[PDB]
């Protein structure tokens, strides 16, 4: 079994996006922990681990179709200074991923490849959940404020 | 055993009120949880299940008297945007229920039907407790403020 | 993320149907229990709880797309008096739901919204299972009879 | 609920294929165990049991649509002498099944029947996994050789 | 307290090397597992996890000195086809790391920074042990033969 | 075995610094606990115990080289009234210690004494960690505000 | 919710009576224990604790109606010398309480306040039980005698 070139192209582009997300989420988690915002750091670390799981699934699927995964290419990694900036950078990454996933699902399903489409469907569900969380947190920061919001995630130990 | 039409009318009106309360409380709990106010959402959910218990008891009593419960009629369901508005809507519902319960208890007890009166007495006690809680929370919001009050009911997960 | 008006319209119509089903099933369970048919009552109660879970899932999906769930609507609620009539009313409700679900799945999937389509697919599977059970029970009643069928669900304890 | 004749035709053809696979896999497992290749025999038995699970699911789906499962006809059952021949026969069976499954999924989904399509999708995923395993084993036999490969799957007991 | 630019430059170069090693080792583990060589795959996976332990330690040290870790650039990632090529690629990576670590330890210790020197000393010990293992495995492949060597790392289930 | 006079001089100076740190940290912990800031008090108590362990290790090393530990000296002990002032005093103490430790490590290692150098290396790592924590807390106080910062370390208990 | 002034007046008078009873019962228990009548002392202590619980319930009810509990006023506290005098003093207190409770229940129930009436009903039941016990003990003392009755409650451990 060999897949079409286009399906493998879509899978490789998604894999590159997943690797970039892993790097960005880890850097942000370390930066947050360094400043004393422990409760945010735990969540960001967990999200990075989720990105690793997605990347492994994509690699498995690519290999099963007699392809060569791309572990050399990266996109642009965004680094933030405030907390609002970190949230906005994550939002940008997630939106790009969602659009790509929808287009890929359509194209793959149009060529009689169902397992790849199901892989993207699961990834799409997870991405939508994460983007929902990010938007909620941005709304909370807007309502409360930087200092009053930050006083609830700092811990003494 | 066949009760008077008026006692069944009172019981059916109370049942309609309880169903409307179930709807409103569950919707409010979902809306609060969506925004990140977790500790409020737990309490609102518990209140909705109390509405469970009240409605089921009323249905049992109506059926025992050879009547037909009304599961088709609803009152007006109020939806709030802030937190103060949600509290005020709940307050309105509770006050209406309390007045109806008192009038019904008098009328029923005047016709030699004691079990129905006891049912309303228990429901009345519970409603008074809930209205007390709501008024206390409104006072707290007034004293502290919206932002400072809201910072105490938000978690990360 | 904001969905199309039509997807939200489909979701709201399904939510109204779910609420109507909850009411009808719970009333039927209470009516059956009052008459001494115990095992039927247990089964009907479980089915009503299933409908409750479906409604909660629909509400979550509607809220995630920046919509307003409709908790004020209600279709016509059918009430039966013998076992055959109860089974037939449930059958009518289920058939309507299945047709609506199929049409909605097509329309949603044609607009690049996959998660909503998956929600309806799961709901459709459950509806088909329930309709199968109802048809089997109607066949059994026809073969055995009302009295000989009812003697097997009556318990005394 | 009655399905279209074509969907039932597809399901019955898949059921016949599943029964033929059960027979072939179990015969191969017995033949391998007779010769002293124990670790191969365990795997082959497990695969035959999986084919049974698939057949039972297909029968359930066919019955739910008011159809008559076909438990009478069989395809051609292939028997091998070496180990390479057994692997090649299994490969042929799997490839035929995969092509049929893809065509059927398209046709079914084009007629507004989703549950049948999901059944075929799950079966397709499992078939692809098994074909992957078979191709890997054939590559290993080619690289090492038949004697050196066979020395690793024999025990005394 | 902020360190010299040169110490941070050394730390950042080592961090880039560690990230490249993580990528290469994980890809090699997946490739080996796909072919049926199981114990090799387990060992390679463990090595990749070790490489990330090193990367996290380096990031912590860089952040403590008021620096900016570099999570953007990568070196050249080598991909092999047979076991010998994979082992040789790993050997090349390890040798480069060893040379860099020795030079960095000298330079850092000459400027009165001891904790950074200790970090590199630990990393250097680990790298030397890994390179020892790789050379031993290459010797074994040369002696036994590549088919007779591969027959000992292939398993069935 | 008899060490050089200079190595013992370095060790004795470090021991005096450790004793001064013990005193200052314990006093600060008591002052913080008296005012109702509980979690700060727990952290400061733990830090004082760490300084005690460091002092014991230094005494052991000095005795092994046929020397006489100095348990009579004391530097100036700083006492603060706010929370910012307490953090700043601790910062001053830590910076002095770090500079002394680096100079001592160089000098000792230049005379073929390795165990003493390793002792100072461990102490230096711990000092750097503590100074990092102090700087982070000062940044947090600057950002949040001192009242909004203090509201998060008070408790009823009892 | 604000109650009528008269209901609050009744509740406050009952609260004053409860506080006076607490004081008298505890003093009597201490006096009895000092003389060596241990088995009487245990019972008197338990009764004082019961009065404490009643007072707490009354305070809660008064506060829920937006009133001010009266913790400053006391009635006349009676102190006895022999056991008969202690029993008679307790009897007097209980009789006064019972009469007041009956009058209050009537008045409150005539103004559509039901929860307060239920509170007094529970308190009235408890008072009647205690007065029954006291009368029985006085009858026993009359039949047996002071010395023969006292010899059965004195213990030495
Ligand atoms: C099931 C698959 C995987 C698992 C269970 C896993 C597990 C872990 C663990 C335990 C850590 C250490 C966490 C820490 O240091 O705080 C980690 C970090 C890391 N892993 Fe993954 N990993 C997986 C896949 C991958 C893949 C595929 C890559 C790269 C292609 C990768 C790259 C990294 C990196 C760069 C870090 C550290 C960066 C940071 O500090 O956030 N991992 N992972
Ligand atoms: C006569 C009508 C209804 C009755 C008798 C009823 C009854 C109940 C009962 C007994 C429970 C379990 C109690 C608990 O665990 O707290 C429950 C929970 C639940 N109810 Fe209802 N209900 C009714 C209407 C509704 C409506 C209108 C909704 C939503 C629109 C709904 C959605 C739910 C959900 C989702 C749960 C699970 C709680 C959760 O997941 O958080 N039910 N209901
Ligand atoms: C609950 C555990 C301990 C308590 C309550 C305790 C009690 C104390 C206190 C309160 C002080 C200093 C008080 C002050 O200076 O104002 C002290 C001095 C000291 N402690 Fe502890 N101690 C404990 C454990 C230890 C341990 C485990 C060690 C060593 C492993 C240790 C070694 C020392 C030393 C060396 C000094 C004096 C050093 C100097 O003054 O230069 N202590 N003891
Ligand atoms: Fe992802
Ligand atoms: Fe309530
Ligand atoms: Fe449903
Ligand atoms: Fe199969
Ligand atoms: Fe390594
Ligand atoms: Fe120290
Ligand atoms: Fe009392
Ligand atoms: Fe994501
Ligand atoms: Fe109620
Ligand atoms: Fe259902
Ligand atoms: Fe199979
Ligand atoms: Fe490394
Ligand atoms: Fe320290
Ligand atoms: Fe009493």
């Amino acid at each position: 079994m060999q897949g079409d070139p286009e399906v493998i192209e879509f899978l490789n582009e998604q894999l590159t996006a997943e690797l970039t997300a892993i790097n960005q989420y880890f850097l942000h988690a370390k930066l947050q922990d360094h400043k004393g915002w422990t409760k945010l750091a735990k969540y960001t670390r967990a999200e990075s681990f989720d990105e690793m799981r997605h990347a492994e699934v994509l690699t498995d699927r690519i290999l099963l179709l007699d392809g060569l995964p791309n572990y050399q290419r990266l996109f642009h990694v965004r680094v933030g200074q405030s907390v609002t900036e970190m949230f906005q950078a994550d939002r940008e990454v997630e939106l790009e991923a969602i659009d790509r996933l929808r287009r890929g699902i359509e194209v793959m399903r149009a060529k009689h490849d169902i397992t790849s489409a199901n892989v993207f469907e699961a990834i799409l569900a997870d991405e939508e959940h994460h983007i929902d969380y990010l938007e909620t947190q941005l709304d909370l920061i807007e309502k409360l404020g930087e200092s009053l919001y930050l006083s609830t995630v700092i811990e003494q130990t």
